């Protein structure tokens, strides 16, 4: 995110993130390494935890998991999100 963790550098390949799209919840996902193609240069590979669906985000859509689990980590209607907090916790390598 902004300032704290802005950059691309701050997160490797297996960083278990909440990962921030318009109209969305935070939503539980990872760092994946790139496929590989020319990928955006100033993005990073992120898998949804729960849908299993994949973008590329920015830093400032990215923020660590655990120091946001209790603000970001809990149960959403959405389709997919509980199962998706079930897997960043118990299943964090599922591909």
């Amino acid at each position: 995110n902004l300032y704290f963790q802005g950059m691309t550098r701050d997160f490797k390949p297996g960083d278990l993130i909440f990962a921030k799209m318009k109209g969305y919840p935070h939503w539980p996902a990872r760092v994946d390494e790139v496929p590989d193609v020319k990928p955006p240069t100033n993005k990073l590979p992120i898998f949804f935890f729960g849908t299993h669906e994949t973008a590329f985000l920015g830093p400032k859509d990215i923020f660590p998991y655990s120091e946001n689990k209790e603000k970001y980590g809990k149960p959403n209607k959405r389709k997919g999100f509980n199962e998706g907090l079930w897997e960043i916790d118990n299943n964090p390598k599922v591909k």
